[PDB]
């Protein structure tokens, strides 16, 4: 099936998933100087107090921390969003080296990695139905650079030896994702897509300006992960990112001057 190699990589995806060359594909380059401050943007409300992690999954693409999205416990609202969006999962995309890994770029700049806190609109009832809708998902994009450790990322780093290969999963309760947030909620926003197949055009994107600092050792653990399944030739999970896509008929709004 699809992957990130020479033969199944992003440039091959359009064959099985035509929308890949569609009209609102993610990620994009964020031209910070082309983006308009939008006064009419309401403030971003990130309400992660009752957030309930359950499991961590290696799906052979990335790893997902899954949350109990059976009630309004950890929600994204305000900003550009109309209604309430439930956190289902977060995952990263990262590089073979520190000079790459991010999917979104800022004035063509690539970060070491990028966090997707994935939420779905509660008016659609569930995630599968939400991705069928243009306003179905809100993804909170956060850039990772290498420097200081993120203390609140270490619990996730420590358990990754337990989910080394495709398919493997671990109980992962009580993780507080507020420890992955930067200081500032300043953000760009655009209409966009899932960045992997099926690349559905169901995403309101919210990328924070302020990156979080992770340690080289924290990112080195992500790179020790495996695309392949247990008992298979070792392919290291690195450069699991989609390059920037054509902006087409889209304006990127900013929450700040
Ligand atoms: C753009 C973006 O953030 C996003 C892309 C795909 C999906 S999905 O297809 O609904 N999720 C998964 O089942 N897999 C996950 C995701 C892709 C890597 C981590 C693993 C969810 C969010
Ligand atoms: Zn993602």
């Amino acid at each position: 099936h699809w992957g990130y190699g020479k033969h199944n990589g992003p440039e091959h995806w359009h064959k099985d998933f035509p929308i890949a060359k569609g009209e609102r594909q993610s990620p994009v380059d964020i031209d910070t100087h082309t983006a308009k401050y939008d006064p009419s943007l309401k403030p971003l409300s990130v309400s992660y107090d009752q957030a309930t992690s359950l499991r961590i999954l290696n799906n052979g693409h990335a790893f997902n921390v899954e949350f109990d999205d059976s009630q309004d416990k950890a929600v994204l609202k305000g900003g550009p969003l109309d209604g309430t969006y439930r956190l289902i999962q977060f995952h990263f995309h990262w590089g073979s080296l520190d000079g790459q890994g991010s999917e979104h770029t800022v004035d063509k700049k690539k970060y070491a990695a990028e966090l997707h806190l994935v939420h779905w609109n509660t008016k659609y009832g569930d995630f599968g139905k939400a991705v069928q809708q243009p306003d179905g998902l809100a993804v909170l994009g956060i850039f990772l650079k290498v420097g200081s450790a993120k203390p609140g990322l270490q619990k996730v780093v420590d358990v990754l030896d337990s989910i080394k290969t495709k398919g493997k999963s671990a109980d992962f309760t009580n993780f507080d994702p507020r420890g992955l947030l930067p200081e500032s909620l300043d953000y760009w926003t655009y209409p966009g897509s899932l960045t992997t197949p099926p690349l559905l055009e169901c995403v309101t994107w919210i990328v924070l300006k302020e990156p979080i600092s992770v340690s080289s050792e924290q990112v080195l653990k992500f790179r020790k992960l495996n695309f392949n399944g247990e008992g298979e030739p070792e392919e290291l999970m690195v450069d699991n990112w989609r390059p920037a896509q054509p902006l087409k008929n889209r304006q990127i709004k900013a929450s700040f001057k």
